[PDB]
């Protein structure tokens, strides 16, 4: 099958460190710079035979045609209010962006407010972020190009789609909060740092500030409000209480679910906002999340997790602010999480909570915490949702493994809450019903039960011989949850495949406990119960472990790249998309150093000991026994990849092509593609979309020689 040879790739055999005694060589160290010369040939070196080997099957067209048809289906967001008017995002089915659309009513002509699509040739420009105004009159929005996380926020009048002057450079993991009055609006931004600023540079994000636009004059004319010299990694975001009379500043170090909460009553300040705010340092310290829902006066509601592992609503008087007098609104439920809260028409709270990773939704009174209205739901996942304080209804928006779901909608100034379908769309070409999802929960190593969520056609004989596609994150509180992917239903249609999902410790889905059970010195549980996953979907005869994919991306990236180094005999095949690989050096670039919160840190003698076990980077090793290869691998990966800087991927595939790759007896193939003007994912045109689980699938199909039913 290997009609091609692996690229010529240089060892800096000198390139040894020391950790803490213990001596760590790497020889690809000089792929850490993107820039270079030899960087660039090694990309174009590997991408030169990975193309060719994906596109000789027949199959990849066949997908890729099948995935065109299929994705073709009309695609809305939640309705949402904002003043006057009426927005929604909607594609048609393939433009490369989603459109923004704007009406005066709810039966009222729509008309295209924003559409990101002409900004690029290749739907390469993507909205990330936006605010508007209190008043519904003015709006914020930024663009990324090329899929960086560097964002570049314009402005626009929304009467007459006004495009206004103000741009604001320099964008990174920002808030956008407009005061009350209207004059502006908060945001963060970074210090200029030499070289480039475009998603292409590894440079660390360090010392965030908070600033304050005013509509109208230059970004050079605007106010520094907070900063944090002495603490570089401290992120300050802020927002506006309901009322317009208090900025709240939540500041993050790291990506654990925790806050210092400070505030800024506005009506205090000597002259409006002219420098540095008088804050009042509410929660200084970040032993718990403090996340604002609403106030009444001063009595502000917050979603914490604070003694509570799955979530409460707490209320913090900022006039009586000593934790012994906070009162408890909603208790912490034994089991379920508390995912998110939403206050509406004054005094309704919406909460979404978490049963065994399916969503329900609640509709509770704000003065006692008291449960009004349970929003009945099928099984799967709530994915968006609009309605403020001030507004009098919501929308919200379900999707499952089996339909694209449905947009529903609530007025809530009915005596009798009856939400209504307000948008469903269905996927001709794919039937639900042929299909069943399964809940099951299996032992992992220590007996702990995980959960795993399996899609397959209904009446399938469990005799091993289905190819399938295992799926897992398991890290930063993230809960997986059940979502529409007609790239994967292709797999169980046309490839015959049966789809996995498995709810590993590290994600959010049983709470604080869950995500504590798979981070630090316990991140070894995560490979473990995804090890389990797939001895579990092999006993029970759902597949055996020729015919197996596992998948994840980023912090999954990393999971499946440890499972094909730590088991390589129970897998087939290996797609490792964006994935952090070099875990002693992750900490260095861009936003990696936020996520020690997760892995520990290398410069600790402690944590590299954990971390040394499972780098995938380190511990790729030819397997003993000599019936025994490493899976067929893909990585995937782009040089816009700002988020989990491109170098992982390209150190990691240079080392298992070096060690496992020469070796006589692999014939599996080892490969790594870099896609250009592409970035972690978020806002990744539909026609990248489209190429990309297309070379996935083929990839799959021509390592398992799965033949295509039409
Ligand atoms: C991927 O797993 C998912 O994109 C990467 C690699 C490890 C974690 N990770 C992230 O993107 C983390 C997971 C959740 C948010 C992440 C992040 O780094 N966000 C940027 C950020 C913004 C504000 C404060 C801290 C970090």
């Amino acid at each position: 099958m290997l009609s091609f040879q692996y690229p010529d790739v240089y060892r800096d055999e000198t390139a040894i460190q020391d950790y803490h005694g213990h001596k760590v060589c790497d020889p690809y160290a000089w792929l850490e710079d993107p820039d270079s010369e030899q960087t660039k040939a090694f990309v174009e070196a590997q991408n030169k035979i990975t193309v060719p080997f994906l596109e000789q099957c027949p199959i990849r067209g066949l997908y890729k045609e099948r995935m065109t048809e299929l994705y073709d289906y009309p695609k809305y967001s939640c309705h949402f209010k904002k003043g006057k008017r009426y927005f929604y995002f909607y594609n048609t089915g393939l433009q490369n962006q989603r459109v923004l659309y704007v009406q005066d009513s709810l039966e009222g002509e729509a008309r295209v407010f924003l559409d990101p699509n002409i900004l690029s040739d290749d739907g390469t420009v993507a909205l990330r972020g936006y605010a508007f105004s209190e008043d519904g009159e003015y709006f914020a929005y930024g663009l990324s190009a090329s899929g960086s996380d560097w964002v570049t926020i314009k402005f626009m009048k929304v009467d007459g789609a006004k495009e206004l002057p103000d741009v604001l450079e320099r964008v990174k993991f920002s808030c956008m909060a407009w005061t009350h009055d209207g004059k502006g609006m908060f945001y963060n931004a970074y210090p200029q740092q030499d070289g480039k600023s475009d998603g292409t540079e590894t440079s660390t994000n360090l010392h965030q500030k908070l600033y304050y636009h005013v509509l109208g004059t230059d970004q050079s004319e605007d106010i520094l409000c907070a900063e944090f010299p002495d603490e570089p990694k401290w992120m300050g975001g802020a927002e506006l209480s309901d009322d317009g009379r208090y900025v709240l500043l939540s500041i993050r170090e790291g990506c654990d679910p925790v806050n210092r909460l400070w505030y800024c009553d506005l009506q205090q300040e000597s002259n409006g906002i002219t420098g540095i705010l008088k804050w009042v340092k509410l929660i200084d310290n970040f032993e718990g999340e403090y996340d604002y829902v609403t106030n009444e006066g001063t009595v502000f509601t917050f979603k914490t997790n604070r003694h509570s592992p799955n979530y409460r609503l707490i209320n913090i008087d900022f006039t009586d602010p000593e934790e012994s007098k906070w009162k408890v609104l909603v208790p912490e439920h034994e089991k379920d999480v508390l995912e998110w809260v939403a206050c509406v028409r004054s005094n309704f709270l919406v909460l979404c909570y978490l049963h065994d990773v399916k969503n329900t939704l609640q509709l509770h009174d704000l003065a006692t915490g008291a449960l009004l209205k349970i929003f009945p739901l099928e099984v799967g996942s709530v994915v968006g949702y609009s309605g403020q304080k001030k507004d009098t209804e919501i929308f919200y928006q379900f999707t499952s493994f089996l339909s694209p779901g449905i947009i529903y909608h609530c007025d809530l100034t009915k005596e009798e809450l009856e939400p209504r379908v307000f948008r469903e769309v269905t996927v001709k070409g794919i039937d639900a019903s042929d299909y069943q999802t399964v809940q099951i929960f299996y032992p992992s190593k220590d007996g702990t039960k995980i959960p795993m969520f399996i899609v397959h056609k209904k009446g399938i004989k469990l005799d091993g011989s289905h190819p399938a596609f295992l799926y897992g994150y398991g890290g930063f509180n993230i809960s997986i949850t059940p979502n529409y992917s007609v790239s994967r239903l292709i797999f169980v249609r046309h490839m015959g495949g049966v789809l996995a999902v498995a709810n590993i410790r590290g994600g959010g889905e049983y709470g604080e406990t869950w995500h504590k059970g798979g981070i630090l010195a316990n991140k070894q549980n995560c490979f473990d119960d995804f090890q389990c996953a797939a001895e579990y979907l092999i006993k029970e005869g759902y597949t055996s472990p020729k015919r197996l994919t596992i998948n994840g991306g980023s912090n999954g990236g990393l999971l499946v790249a440890t499972c094909a180094n730590q088991r390589p005999d129970l897998f087939g095949c290996v797609i490792a998309q964006v994935g952090v690989m070099d875990m002693l050096k992750f900490h260095k670039y861009t936003i990696g150093h936020a996520w020690t919160t997760d892995y520990g840190c290398s410069d600790s003698k402690q944590h590299f000991e954990w971390l040394i076990k499972y780098s995938p980077l380190h511990n790729v090793k030819l397997p003993e026994a000599d019936d025994i290869q490493y899976p067929s691998m893909l990585l995937l990966t782009a040089d816009h990849d700002d988020r989990v800087v491109p170098l992982h991927s390209l150190k990691f595939i240079a080392t298992l092509q070096y060690i496992v790759g020469r070796s006589r007896k692999q014939n599996n193939p080892l490969l790594i593609h870099v896609d250009t003007k592409a970035g972690h994912g978020a806002g990744k045109p539909t026609a990248k979309v489209i190429e990309e689980v297309s070379d996935m699938f083929a990839f799959i199909a021509r390592c398992l020689n799965i033949d295509w039913i039409p």
